[PDB]
């Protein structure tokens, strides 16, 4: 079995509202907000938070540049969740599918992120993408920690 899915949920410090705002509309303040991490996010064709826009990402991993292309293929607005399509990049070197869903509760009380990946491995000994759901789960902590008062 090539196929595999990872979750991890985090709670959060920031309003939700504006963790959706930024993966749905605004998906290039990310860069802003975690450069380390994210070089650049560089609409390709559609229309930022539309189901079908294709996002273009220029991101450091362990101090190496990589870049994917993906397809926004969901979007769910009651439920604050978008899914990615990733369909170009180094990543297609190891995976032959590879999607993630970010998906915020913000029921009132608290605040949440659930990121979760649904891939299929080109080989049995390709690795769990750990070292993915690190840097989304930075990505996470750098938005939710930006300009704090
Ligand atoms: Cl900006
Ligand atoms: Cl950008
Ligand atoms: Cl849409």
């Amino acid at each position: 079995d090539l196929s595999g899915k990872m979750v991890k949920q985090v709670e959060i410090l920031s309003d939700g509202i504006v963790f959706y705002e930024i993966f749905r509309y605004r998906l290039y303040l990310i860069s802003e907000m975690s450069p380390v991490n994210i070089q650049g996010v560089d609409l390709l064709e559609g229309n930022w938070g539309t189901v079908g826009s294709v996002i273009f990402f220029k991101y450091t991993i362990d101090g190496k540049e990589k870049t994917a292309k993906d397809i926004v293929e969901a979007i769910d607005e009651e439920t604050k969740s978008v899914t990615f399509k990733i369909v170009e990049g180094d990543l297609m070197e190891l995976y032959k599918t590879f999607i993630i869903i970010v998906q915020v509760d913000t029921k009132g009380e608290h605040n949440s992120v659930t990121w979760t990946f649904h891939y299929e491995k080109l080989k049995e000994d390709v690795e769990e993408p750990n070292t993915l759901m690190n840097f989304c789960i930075e990505i996470t902590k750098d938005i939710e920690t930006y300009h704090l008062k």
